[PDB]
């Protein structure tokens, strides 16, 4: 939709403490960090595909609005996922052990802005189409 692209990471802003805040290590926050990865966003039917893919790393969900699925997150966590589109935002929190983490897309002029909280860390990072 107007989501649907590829788009290549242009800035970030607070994302090693995100990761930090979520518990992840160093070999993976240093892999993560001055990562620019590519979001591939597709739809067909009622599934959406959201590809993360970059160099030392790709991954990959599907997913029905508003139906749980399990996720392998990057680093490795093992959560409860549920994607839901509230005013053109996409909104997925990440459940798991007690914990919540939110990751909200939403389009902005020409950007995918993603904005990540956990807790009392906020990260943005905006993308732009390839
Ligand atoms: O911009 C996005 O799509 C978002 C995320 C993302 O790109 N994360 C990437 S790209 C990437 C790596 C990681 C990574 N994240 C994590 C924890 C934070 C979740 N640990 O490693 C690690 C290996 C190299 C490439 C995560 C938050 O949701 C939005």
């Amino acid at each position: 939709d107007a989501f649907v692209g590829t788009w290549k990471l242009v800035s970030s802003e607070n994302f090693d403490d995100y990761m930090k805040e979520l518990g992840v290590g160093f070999a993976t926050r240093k892999m993560g960090g001055m990562a620019k990865p590519n979001c591939i966003i597709s739809v067909n039917g009622d599934v959406i595909t959201i590809k993360t893919e970059s160099t030392l790393k790709n991954t990959e969900i599907s997913f029905i609005l508003g139906q749980e699925f399990d996720e392998v997150t990057a680093d490795d966590r093992k959560v409860k996922s549920t994607i839901t589109l509230d005013g053109g935002v996409l909104v997925q929190v990440q459940k798991w052990d007690g914990k919540s983490t939110t990751i909200k897309r939403k389009r902005e002029d020409d950007k995918l802005v993603v904005e990540c909280v956990m807790k009392g860390v906020t990260c943005t990072r905006v993308y732009e189409r390839a």
